[PDB]
C-alpha cells in the first residue's frame, strides 16, 4: 500500500472539508483505522454511504489495517488514512507501517482535554504519543484544511509547555 495521506480527525468523513481533503489524497481507498468505530453499524454504514465518487472506503481494527498494509495484494494501493487519534498512529507505525507524516485535523475537546489551537484540544496522553511520534521520525503536520499554514504541533504545544 501507498499511503498518501494520513490524518487525524475524529470526525472522518464530513462533507465538503474531507471531499476536498481526498482530492489532495488521490487515493484509491480511505480507510477508517479504530478498533471502536468498526463495531458501530450506524457510523460505518454512514461512513461507507458517505464514499466520494471512484473512491472506496473502508472501516477496520488497527489488526486489520495492518494486516492488509502487509498483504502484497494491495501492493501498489494508494491510501488515505483516517484516524481520530494519535495513539492509533503510534501503534501502527510501530508494527511497520510507514508514515513519513502525519496530517493533524481535528481532535475534539471534551472534558479532560486542554485545547490547543481551534480544532484541536489534548490531553498528556496525546501529547506524549506526538512525541513519540516525533521521535520515530514521524513528521507532525497540523493543518484543519489543505490550504492553511501547515504547523508543526510538537512546536506549537511547546510554546506553552515544557519539553
Amino acid at each position: 500500500m501507498q499511503i498518501t495521506l494520513a490524518r487525524i480527525d475524529d470526525r472522518l468523513i464530513h462533507g465538503q472539508v474531507t471531499t476536498v481533503w481526498s482530492k489532495v489524497a488521490n487515493a484509491q481507498r480511505i480507510i477508517i483505522c479504530n478498533d471502536d468505530v468498526f463495531n458501530d453499524e450506524v457510523r460505518r454504514t454512514l461512513l461507507r454511504q458517505a464514499a466520494p465518487p471512484g473512491m472506496k472506503v473502508n472501516v477496520v481494527s488497527l489488526e486489520k489495517a495492518v494486516a492488509v498494509y502487509h498483504n502484497p495484494q494491495y501492493q501498489d494501493e494508494t491510501v488515505f488514512y483516517l484516524f481520530t487519534n494519535p495513539h492509533d498512529v503510534l501503534t501502527m507505525v510501530r508494527q511497520g507501517v510507514q508514515i513519513a507524516t502525519l496530517n493533524i485535523g481535528g481532535m475534539a475537546w471534551r472534558p479532560g482535554k486542554k485545547q490547543l489551537t481551534k480544532a484541536v484540544s489534548l490531553d498528556p496522553q496525546d501529547i506524549q504519543a506526538f512525541r513519540e511520534l516525533d521521535k520515530l521520525g514521524v513528521k507532525l503536520d497540523l493543518r484543519v484544511v489543505a490550504s492553511d499554514p501547515s504547523v508543526n504541533i510538537l512546536d506549537k504545544i511547546n510554546e506553552t509547555a515544557f519539553c
